[PDB]
């Protein structure tokens, strides 16, 4: 029974970081699609610059 | 949530600039052609002048 036990700590552990690296796939993607989008509404802010270089 | 609003913010000011924009063209376009018949009173004004060039 006690090295079968440390064998549940390890599945323990294996199932948690495959899990947890499975939430944090869906975690950066969707934030780096988003932050796809929130530098191109900094680059909207510089869109204020591309309408500048004609409004002179 | 939290930076999906910082969107709604650059959304907001890209329609509000652009939307000012366009009743700045309204304004100043009439402006302008209104200010080239006010150019032409001042002119009218100047009329008087020419008149005046053979009134002698």
């Amino acid at each position: 029974r006690t090295m079968s036990e440390n064998l549940r700590r390890n599945l323990a552990a294996l199932e948690a970081k495959i899990s947890e690296a499975k939430t944090k796939k869906n975690m950066l993607q969707a934030r780096a699609k988003a932050a796809k989008a929130n530098a191109e509404l900094q680059q909207t802010l510089g869109g204020l610059g591309t309408s500048s270089a004609t409004s002179a």
